[PDB]
């Protein structure tokens, strides 16, 4: 579960996930996933091809060829001051000027970046990779950057979907990719206080796995948990599948330690809730690597749940589903996870008419699950909601960690797709869903796309004040002059539609450099000025120069 | 329910709360609460005077003499006054209006109100009624170089309202009590759009008319305002169900010298950079004026039910509270009091060890079915710790009391009894030691400073969280024949704050910082931490219009 220094020995350098897990077309005509890693690994999927064909209007005859490894006569030169490097050596901090390690850490998982990895190359990439293995290591790195006017871009699991690790093309200084993956200890578990003191580089899978050994969990389960890190979550305000029980990352964090050019930020005590001015944890959460390096964090843990249980529900349409979820949030009896899929997604799940589907997960005490389960089904029964079965509800979840591998699959057959999200008020949810799908269909026809896009949505979280909505859109692009421009302009349009229908800039993807142009409207000008003024005091010479946000 | 421009028509100028509500010795020789505003109003408290005598060793034979209502003149630029005239915004240069808004409710202030005087008091009180009104005032204060000190309920317990002695600029008191509308209720999204001046009492009373509540109930809800809450990171009695302020606020609008802070949307939860709501929450009047907020509302609870539990000692009670927090089944309110609080609460009434036992009071609210289940789980857990139910009316008694405690301080003042309370939050594994060490420290400091009778030195756990608990301490003593009673109080308080910190507890859980705990802030938040806040202060308020000097 620990990320090795040479990441490409385990992970795709040019796509999502593990090397040993990819979708392919099998000796016997159907699609299938290699390796043994997921419940779906090595399992044939009979009707998936037919679906893709009916959905995207392709026949799978047309395959694209992508770079299978790095073209090192297309990577730019590593410029690194020779004295700095002398000093670094004295420290014993593992580092690498290798094109591979460098190019691995130049991108996250935005479509644009995955396309360049496969087809082109980046303008700018890290110059040197460093592996601190503890707080003190990081202190030394930051002090070296001050002395040598270097620039540091921190990286954790590299799962950013906001251009948050892209290197600014015109950044002339030595760029360090400060890689946290070897700084990954559970320092200690505090069984009286129910917290774990961890280092920032630990992944979600590793964190849970280790804790499960003492009988604990965090329950923070972002879909990227296999690679995303504690330090990444804080930085991007991440959200997990069971936030309903465990909380989101702002709910989960009790304490943190942060290395800035100016010094170390940490509160003096481990109180659960204080009143000592604006909460500085919140100046750091969602700071997206622009401020300094998060080395340590204390996070709430919980005893492993007694029992869990899946379910699902059918609604006569999406709208009645939304109404039902709103009523669930109104009674404040959301189960561990509740997710409403529209019809297109329902039909997609089938391959592995206005009718929609919620999937459910319940966990906690055995007795409580069963009460909770009864309440939810009764409420839904009020909205045309009929139980669709406990096993159906397992399929939708078992499926979660393999959806991300299908984007790589779709790219092999000339289909470009991305998911993007927002949060919106309850009273805007239906209109936004309708108007955003429409907007994408339009922006697509007008840019010359043949078959109308695939355009789905799902309610993914519920809140007192509204919901988190996810969209997925994809279109086959064979014939389009500039495929990357069409998609990118359509994405940027669907954002405009989101903002105009009352939805927020991001629920959890964060901002990075993809959504920078809207930030100032999102918060006020003064709002934006205040962040600026924290940047400028913490990092006066802009050493943390990924240029996210501002 | 709205606070009137002349506050002294309803409220004590020289102490807590309403004019018509004070303790007094009755025809029958028993202490009683005047008026009929609280359940306990007009009820005779038979054993109370004995408890006071036995605790502090007084007769009640001689009561102190307060001042009965010194005051620097009101100097104010004329071109400014002329322009203020034009806005039609009400204002006052009257000494008594200005003197009302120069303090909140820290012992030191209330004492200075009775005996001495404030070295500095605001120079002019203004009353905006709306957002625009505040924009104008702020624009003026920048133009004419005037300091602004916002005030809502005046219930600060941190010196957050005190005017800095050496501030030579004209100080405006920007009173928000007349900007108090529920702009509107959003029945679908379950939120309310409201002005910052609305009090807790008014907000709940109004919302109740539509079948809604916020459930945000600080002990000062009668006077404390939306604006103050956000400013001080307030916390209420039922935050277990309803959340604390930071959970309750969905949006806000802040007028600052630099301009208006405001998020563009009303979404439940976002990832758009560091959350700016959090730059403002806890800002204690140092950055601008919160004019409007959107707060979550909830349907009126269908059912409310009290209860109480008795434990063989305090440690056992703490352990139970920790287990209750471990199974995440805290009722709407749960509060564990130490033995002294039990005996105290006993003396105020209308086989374990009675000098050992501690008592938890409980409030349960929600759907009647849910309430009953919760209630069973809770008494099951307590029973494992030696816990036995002591009845709903005891529980009922516990809660209603909370609103009269603040009138009792005024009582003790007039019989040479200075007292105050202070809070902290700590991790679960420090609670027991922190309680013991802080009480013990308070006694030793008083013995050493030459107090005759040993001080009242109680504690209670007042909120539970996953990671810890909120702890209240209360301390009081007879000060007849002490040279410098204030200096003795304020030293002790400072010592006990050092103990709290040396035992693992925070600067404050909800009191906030103001100017009373400024000297620990930098170490509480890192040096860089403190520097971060200064940068925000300097950007937003370059010319330090908002000059209460809280925090930094």
């Amino acid at each position: 579960g620990i990320i090795p220094k040479k990441r490409q020995e385990l992970m795709k350098w040019n796509g999502w996930g593990y090397n040993d897990s990819k979708f392919f077309l099998n000796k016997k005509g159907q699609l299938e996933l290699t390796g043994k890693r997921y419940p779906l690994s090595g399992v044939a999927l009979p009707t998936f091809k037919d679906w893709i064909q009916n959905t995207f209007g392709i026949n799978l005859d047309h395959k694209t060829t992508s770079k299978a490894s790095l073209n090192p006569s297309d990577t730019p030169p590593s410029i690194v001051n020779e004295d700095f490097l002398h000093e670094l050596k004295k420290t014993n901090i593992s580092y690498s000027q290798e094109a591979d390690d460098r190019v691995f850490r130049a991108h996250g998982h935005c479509l644009h970046e995955i396309f360049l990895l496969r087809e082109g190359m980046f303008e700018r990439i890290p110059d040197i990779v460093l592996w601190p293995t503890c707080h003190d290591d990081v202190v030394k790195i930051v002090n070296l950057a001050c002395k040598y006017n270097l620039c540091i871009i921190p990286i954790g699991g590299g799962t950013s979907v906001s251009y948050g690790l892209m290197c600014p093309a015109d950044e002339t200084r030595t760029i360090i990719s400060l890689d946290t993956s070897q700084m990954n200890r559970i320092l200690w578990v505090d069984e009286n206080n129910l917290t774990a003191h961890v280092e920032a580089g630990i992944t979600g899978q590793e964190l849970e796995r280790q804790l499960k050994e003492s009988g604990y969990c965090t329950g923070h389960e972002p879909d990227s948990l296999e690679f995303s890190t504690v330090g990444g979550w804080i930085s991007t305000r991440a959200s997990g599948m069971k936030k309903n029980i465990y909380g989101n990352i702002e709910d989960l964090v009790v304490h943190m330690k942060v290395v800035t050019p100016r010094g170390v930020i940490e509160k003096s005590c481990q109180g659960p809730r204080m009143s000592t001015g604006p909460d500085i944890h919140h100046f750091i959460m969602g700071s997206e690597g622009t401020l300094g390096v998060i080395t340590e964090a204390t996070i709430k843990i919980r005893p492993t749940p007694e029992y869990q249980k899946y379910g699902s529900v059918a609604f006569p349409n999406f709208e009645q589903g939304v109404a039902c979820l709103r009523e669930i949030a109104k009674q404040r009896c959301a189960p561990a996870s509740i997710r409403l899929m529209d019809n297109q997604q329902f039909q997609f799940g089938h391959a592995l008419n206005q009718l929609s589907v919620a999937t459910l997960l319940f966990e906690g005490d055995r007795e409580k699950v069963l009460q909770h389960e009864k309440q939810v089904y009764d409420i839904a029964a009020k909205f045309g909601g009929l139980a669709a079965g406990e096993d159906n509800g397992q399929r939708g979840y078992l499926l979660t960690y393999v959806i991300a591998y299908m984007r790589d699959l779709g790219l092999e057959y000339y289909i470009i797709g991305e998911s993007f999200e927002t949060s919106a008020p309850w009273d805007r949810v239906v209109d936004l869903c309708r108007n955003v799908k429409e907007r994408i269909r339009r922006e697509c026809k007008e840019k010359g796309v043949q078959f109308p896009p695939l355009s789905t949505c799902r309610v993914t979280q519920t809140y007192d004040a509204g919901a988190c909505i996810y969209f997925y859109f994809a279109f086959n692009y064979r014939g389009i002059s500039d495929p990357l421009a069409v998609f990118e302009q359509t994405e940027a349009a669907a954002r405009e539609e989101i903002l105009a229908n009352g939805g927020s800039l991001s629920h959890h993807h964060g901002v990075g450099k993809l959504r920078k142009q809207w930030l100032k409207e999102s918060i006020s000008d003064v709002g934006f000025g205040m962040l600026k003024s924290v940047k400028d005091y913490v990092d006066p010479t802009n050493i943390f120069g990924n240029r996210n946000l501002l």
